[PDB]
């Protein structure tokens, strides 16, 4: 009762129907079931004992049905709900691509007006900024350097009521949390506002604070193609302009020179040099992607391109990056400091390797001769059609979204693909009318895409209402080769991008060609 109670509040017949079905008739999961269930169902690679055994040593409660290398109900669970268990490959949150090839071949995570705390308007500056997105994995930070009272230099927005805050300051910050998230390469893209001495200021304050993190010389060899995230481990690269420019600073940009865009060099031989990057607007950037996709895309090669909001965005809100990851631009700043779906995507693509901030292109955009353009799709290697689907069987302890009272979620849940734009697709579940502790879908959606190596596959549950708009109660991003097969939880993060502890999805993927 009491007892029933929990063991009643706690009873999940999806789960025990799941157990059931890999168990047979035993009370027990042997190794033998259990390997079946990885290769059948959870479509394991590395299937085997071996592996079955690791679950039920990491997984298994019961020190009989342990011991004697079985897995139980509860096990099974624990199994279902660990890392093990995940819908985001456990394997692929560690680093583990090639971390070898020039920069211009990973997608970097880079930001916009990244001292910014809320609007480009009026909203405050500060550093914490800058740690929350380094926090957050963000390789690439802007910093809006004008010149400040006693000869400090100060970063704030430009022609704007922006709180402002030191150079110096940022610098520091920077220092202390470069590699918190990540080892890999940290680029400055200074965008310098100074007068000639405060840009001598910066030069010194830059040496001074970064001392030997800072990247002041290029590096041996390297000398056709940008250095590849391991030969510029722990360093930070500065990115500017390079000869109103003194050479204290402009000597120290190596690798970063901020060009004007030329046109993409097909029609000769270059263009840009590979240390040569151009940053083009959300706007101008879909321009060029609408009549030269290739174009970009090949330059994006061998070269490496920034792309920011739109001016408009006065709100600090964001675009999709996926439309710029679709040309193969790899600095695709957003406003990190953006909850909704473009920083949900975001985070969840770069979750992938390990979150170390770079993440490899696929290699069709690693071709310097490909005809890939995915706006004009034609048969290549990129093109492999799949069939997902996804069911959406229940969803657990769904935190109550953000409701000055006491009234119940009345759950729903989201399944969105993003990929090219042939690919997207969105489709949802039904509510349910007060349960946010055990909502019970069991729905199911499929989705063809066509170029995988572009998706990802997003969940999201939002509270449901009849007269406003629907809370949004929590999301996970999935890159699509990240993706788990089978049984899985889709642990539920916060609009802040945080963690929610026991907010989770059941579902059941499948992926077949
Ligand atoms: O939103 P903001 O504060 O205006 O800055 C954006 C842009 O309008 C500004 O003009 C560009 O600098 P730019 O004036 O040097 O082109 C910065 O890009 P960039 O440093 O990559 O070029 C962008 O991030
Ligand atoms: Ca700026
Ligand atoms: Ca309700
Ligand atoms: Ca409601």
């Amino acid at each position: 009762e009491i007892e029933t109670f929990y063991k009643m509040l706690t009873q999940r017949a999806e789960i025990d129907r799941a157990f059931e079905e890999a168990a047979g008739s035993a009370e027990t999961l042997s190794v033998e079931r259990l390997v079946t269930f990885l290769q059948h169902q959870q479509r394991e690679e590395e299937a085997g004992p071996a592996l079955a055994l690791s679950l039920i040593e990491r997984y298994e409660p019961s020190e009989t049905a342990k011991a004697q290398r079985q897995m139980t109900k509860d096990g099974f669970l624990m199994y279902l709900l660990s890392a093990d268990g995940n819908a985001f490959s456990l394997a692929h949150r560690r680093v583990y691509q090639d971390m070898d090839q020039p920069l211009s071949h990973y997608l970097v995570s880079s930001s916009h007006n990244t001292y910014l705390l809320e609007d480009q308007l009026t909203g405050p500056s500060s550093t914490e900024a800058y740690i929350r997105a380094l926090c957050k994995g963000c390789r690439c930070l802007e910093l809006d350097c004008w010149d400040g009272p006693n000869q400090e230099p100060i970063i704030y927005h430009g022609y704007t009521f922006t709180s402002k805050i030191l150079f110096c300051d940022v610098l520091r910050a920077i220092r202390d949390y470069a590699f918190k998230a990540s080892p890999y390469p940290v680029i400055l893209s200074l965008e310098n506002h100074c007068s000639l001495e405060q840009q001598r200021v910066m030069a010194r304050h830059l040496r001074a604070i970064l001392g030997p993190i800072l990247l002041d010389q290029p590096l041996d060899g390297v000398t056709t193609s940008l250095p590849s995230p391991e030969q510029l481990k722990g360093k930070i690269l500065l990115k500017g302009k390079k000869l109103k420019l003194v050479p204290e600073l402009s000597d120290m940009i190596i690798y970063c020179k901020s060009v004007h865009f030329g046109g993409f060099s097909s029609p000769g031989t270059s263009g840009q040099a590979f240390y040569e990057m151009a940053s083009f607007s959300e706007s101008r950037a879909l321009r060029l992607l609408q009549e030269s996709g290739n174009g970009f895309v090949r330059h994006n090669v061998s070269c490496l391109s920034r792309i920011y909001p739109a001016g408009w965005r006065t709100d600090s809100s964001n675009y999709s990056p996926v439309e710029m990851w679709n040309g193969g631009c790899q600095i695709v700043a957003l406003n990190f400091q953006t909850p909704g779906p473009e920083m949900d995507v975001y985070l969840g693509c770069f979750q992938d390797n390990g979150g170390c901030g770079y993440v490899l292109k696929p290699a069709f955009l690693r071709d310097p001769n490909t005809t890939f353009n995915s706006r004009a799709l034609t048969q290549g290697p990129w093109w492999r059609p799949e069939r997902l689907r996804v069911r959406i069987i229940s969803g657990q302890q769904l935190p109550k979204v953000n409701k000055n009272k006491n009234s119940i979620v009345d759950p729903k849940v989201i399944v969105e693909i993003h990929g090219v734009g042939r690919d997207t697709g969105s489709r949802q579940t039904a509510v349910i009318t007060n349960n946010g502790f055990n909502p019970r879908w069991d729905m199911e959606f499929e989705f063809e895409v066509t170029v995988p190596d572009l998706a990802l596959v997003r969940f999201m549950v939002e509270d449901y209402d009849s007269s406003s708009k629907n809370d949004f109660i929590g999301q996970s991003t999935i890159p699509w080769n990240s993706l788990k097969q089978g049984y899985r939880h889709v642990h539920l993060l916060s609009k802040n991008g945080d963690q929610h502890p026991s907010a989770t999805l059941f579902v059941k993927i499948s992926i077949q060609d």
